[PDB]
C-alpha cells in the first residue's frame, strides 16, 4: 500500500505492507495533513491513527525504512543517524518496521520543523 507525502520543500513516497492492522486502519485516514516535526536527522508527525500493536518490532533500522511510533501516535522517517545511538541507527523506541522509504531520501534533509505534509495514497 503506497502513501505519497508532499511537503512545502519537496516530497517522498513510502510503501507499507498490508499484512498489518495499522496499514488497514490508516486507509480510513488518508489523505491527511500534519506538522512535520524533526529530531536530529529524522522527521515524524502526529498521525490521526491510534494503534499500539506491532507485528514486526525492531530496535534499529536502515537509512531507508519506515516504522510507526505507537507510544506518541507518531510516524517516523529515518534518513540519517539521529543523536540517539552510537554504533547503529537506533530509534526512540522498539518501533515496528512496516514500511519502506521507496522515494525522497535526499529531499528529507532539506525540510524544516513545519513544512506541512499532505499525505496521500500515491498512484495518482
Amino acid at each position: 500500500m503506497r502513501v505519497e507525502l508532499l511537503f512545502e520543500s519537496g516530497k517522498c513516497v513510502i510503501d507499507l505492507n498490508e499484512e498489518y492492522e495499522v496499514v488497514k486502519l490508516l486507509k480510513e485516514k488518508i489523505p491527511f495533513e500534519s506538522v512535520v516535526n524533526t529530531w536530529g536527522e529524522e522527521i515524524y508527525f502526529s498521525t490521526p491513527v491510534n494503534v499500539q500493536k506491532m507485528e514486526n518490532p525492531r530496535e534499529v533500522v536502515e537509512i531507508g525504512d519506515v516504522g510507526y511510533w505507537p507510544p506518541g501516535k507518531a510516524l517516523c522517517l529515518f534518513f540519517g543517524k539521529t543523536p540517539m545511538s552510537d554504533d547503529k541507527i537506533q530509534p526512540a523506541s522498539a518501533v515496528n518496521v512496516i514500511g519502506k522509504i521507496v522515494e525522497g531520501l535526499e529531499d528529507l534533509k532539506k525540510i524544516k520543523d513545519g513544512e506541512k505534509v499532505a499525505v496521500r495514497f500515491a498512484s495518482s
